[PDB]
């Protein structure tokens, strides 16, 4: 099948940036969403240059909106976790100051 | 503040399960097996998770029903912590019109 | 980019089924879902068997969920319409016995 | 009764706009670009969409002030059928931080 989800909420802790034997970037980070009619962390993960973007503009109580694919792993007493597609910082409450980076293709 | 709202296709691994509440509120309790595809290299279809979901309500017993293992569902809803453990709080539920077919009932009679 | 949408509503009229030249399949029908705090219609279509499988088993007036993708045409005096992903029948207010059909890769 | 809410990715074609109502609401318009990939045959990237999208209150301000022209944002919200014309009843918008950086302020000064 297939399962893509969105979420708003803000940042528990700074986005935690490690790099890959590779090389490719790994961000990593956990938004707190509390519903409206509680209380639910979802831990997300970000991969080349988005990740490196997200640890160096994002830090703990930013709003943020975040889309991605659920994903789980087993852990030692499995946990759902999430793929991030594209995220951002919510206007909502907040204003930014964008600087794009050209190169298109790569 | 922020919400949290989700869309899952995927299979039952077993018949709904109707766990009426002290209250006498009806829930039915399954969960969606969802193997997504990844069009990469050429594994080119896998990575399998489960979500466990609780359904509501009137729907809870249409669910325990109509469904049964195996069946391929459209689940619409959000993920609360309640209850490790985070699940499907169920808003609607249908069977996939894809690879099969269904009759309806409805709402007012037998 | 992207964009998906998943809508649940009740049907306007019953799926208008059509096949192509090529002799794919192709239904058709348009969803009307109105908001609780209105009225909207987007028409939807669908492709390959799981079009016939709309057609024989939904009529007008039924509660759906779809999921799919947005698209848009031109028309002369641009409409948003949905590419159907994946569609079934809500059981929020109805039963449904469902027969699948064996074959799986095809 | 059934909803109906939506994600986009893509970009806004144009610097936002202030539309203040009759009764004193701002009301930021814009409208966002979005052509999906498609990976088939080896076209596969293209069938661009444009998506007119309306966000109220406060955000409407801050999305005035922040986003620009060609910026790549991500939203969230739903398609209302006021107002041809369906357009995207913004809930929440972002700058999508992929292929870019932003500096965020807050709720509470200057």
């Amino acid at each position: 099948g297939d399962t893509t989800i969105t979420i708003v909420g803000n940042l528990t802790a700074d986005p935690e940036l490690r790099f890959t034997p590779s090389g490719a970037a790994v961000a990593n980070f956990t938004v707190a969403s509390t519903p409206r009619i509680e209380a639910l962390f979802l831990r997300c993960n970000i991969w080349r240059e988005a990740a490196e973007n997200v640890a160096e503009s994002l830090t703990r109580g930013a709003r943020v909106i975040v889309s991605g694919r659920l994903k789980q792993r087993s852990f030692e007493t499995t946990v759902i976790e999430v793929e991030v597609d594209e995220i951002g910082p919510s206007l909502r409450y907040a204003t930014a100051k964008v600087n794009k980076a050209s190169r298109s293709g790569g």
